[PDB]
């Protein structure tokens, strides 16, 4: 069982390129179904919730009485926007290979806790750069801790089949519980966590996180840069201490690795390129994250 | 078993209302899970779609380089949009009701054959208004028939589970088959045809088309006008020989409900409007169709 998380960055700028780049992560997933792996699959949406919600505003609003559409509902579109794309390339591989298996998307709501620190400092810059309906200009917007998720218990049960299910897309949209009712809010949640909630739900073996490096380093362009090949959550914590990783590119995708396997001798995290995550799966490349 | 379709006029112009809009079905969805039945739930995007397709046109691309949005990718869009609404509120309904159920919402593919007459003659009219990336502008797109789903064999086994699935989101994405590979294409799926066929392949007793009126009439505004109660697939051939329906209000919706209830004689179908549809599934109001 393995749990793939694909960057939103990996998917492009337009539907056009969206479209061609999917093809080759949906080779890669087919592959591992093959090697008799059940591959939940998931992915971010930085840039495709962006254009979606730029757009909304960008102009139509500009050149009419086009619609309010807050970042919830652009990220329900951007949801569907990749699911459609992923759907078709992950199916169509699959067929490549001449395996019978069904490609499910499920639109995904992820439950966060509504007292999360991190409404009460909104983080993630969103939208247009201008100085917009009220929100907390500056616009801004917070990053949950995702609790769970509105179908994981039948999400799990299609994995349980052999249907490979694709999920968590950027991250769910933010939901909170008030009164025994739901309710989208508008903010992110980190996708490489969202996919780690999920990945532990349906309790897989391995977590592999794609991202544009061959290993996570420390100490770049220093003396002592050093390439980690294994490692565990214990130096993770020193090498986080002193500032080792990108604060959102790799600290994020760091931490998610370590809240998964952490407590867990029986599961790894991978975090690999695009290119090498074959290769990866076997220790000749990217950085394996063990307890 | 029930399979409801919700016409996109329903659900409104603007997020702000739908999300409002949405509730009245969901409570309805609701009270049938009580009842002890199988709500398979659908819903058109007429309007949904085009305010997504416009506005990527409407000025994004005058007031900017922002992509190029097929309407393809925009029903992706438009099933995000409203899965999400839908999600939240049938779950939400189900919670008033202390109900547990797993809410879900597939991305839906619509097979269509490639030799579809339909494409051939590029039908319901779309987009912008003007006198736009090269489709058959008059624009203009076919609108073919619904053969299968991706995830059918999947999704009716959710069916099958307690879990409440909503599929055939706006007719779902026209999808080909072209040597063993799938190409998402531009055009529609009538929602009524759709959700018939998905209907049959989860094989329900009901399928219950949401409309704006209590029944429909022949001969209106006419001496021998007439509401219908019951009916048949013999007379319906004859009424609409003698066109008594309007060509894609009530004639589609009239056709996909023979399309189903054809040799049959264990299932029905029914027309009837929201207010009323706890009614008419007791003959009270909308008019029921027959083998």
């Amino acid at each position: 069982r393995i749990v793939i998380a694909l960057g939103g960055n990996a998917l492009g700028d337009n539907p056009s390129q969206q479209k061609e780049l999917v093809k080759i992560p949906a080779a890669k997933i087919a592959a591992l179904i093959q090697e008799g792996h059940e591959v939940i699959v998931g992915h971010g949406n930085g840039p495709q919730v962006g254009m979606i919600f730029n757009a909304f505003a960008d102009a139509k609003k500009a050149n009419e009485k086009t619609a309010l559409v807050p970042f919830a509902e652009a990220g329900g579109m951007s949801q569907g926007y990749i699911g459609y794309h992923m759907l078709t390339a992950i199916s169509n591989e699959l067929k490549k290979l001449n395996i019978q298996k069904d490609v499910l998307y499920f639109l995904t709501q992820t439950i966060v806790d509504a007292n999360d620190p991190a409404f009460k400092n909104p983080t993630k810059p969103v939208g247009p750069f201008y100085s917009n309906p009220n929100s907390v200009i500056v616009k801004v917007v917070a990053s949950p801790i995702p609790v769970d998720f509105i179908g994981i218990d039948a999400i799990k049960q299609n994995v349980n089949n052999g249907c490979v299910c694709i999920v968590g897309g950027g991250g769910g949209i933010p939901t909170i519980i008030q009164d025994n009712q739901y309710i989208g809010v508008d903010g992110v949640i980190d996708k490489d966590f969202a996919l780690a909630k999920i990945a532990d739900a349906v309790n897989a073996d391995i977590f592999v996180v794609l991202t544009a490096v061959d290993y996570v380093y420390v100490d770049f362009n220093k003396p002592t840069q050093k390439a980690l090949k294994t490692v565990d959550v214990k130096a993770l914590n020193n090498f986080i201490n002193q500032d080792q990783f990108a604060k959102g590119s790799m600290l994020p995708k760091i931490k998610a690795a370590m809240g998964f396997v952490n407590g867990h001798p029986n599961r790894s995290a991978i975090i690999a390129d695009l290119s090498k995550v074959e290769d990866a799966l076997k220790g000749l490349s990217g950085t394996k994250i063990i307890a």
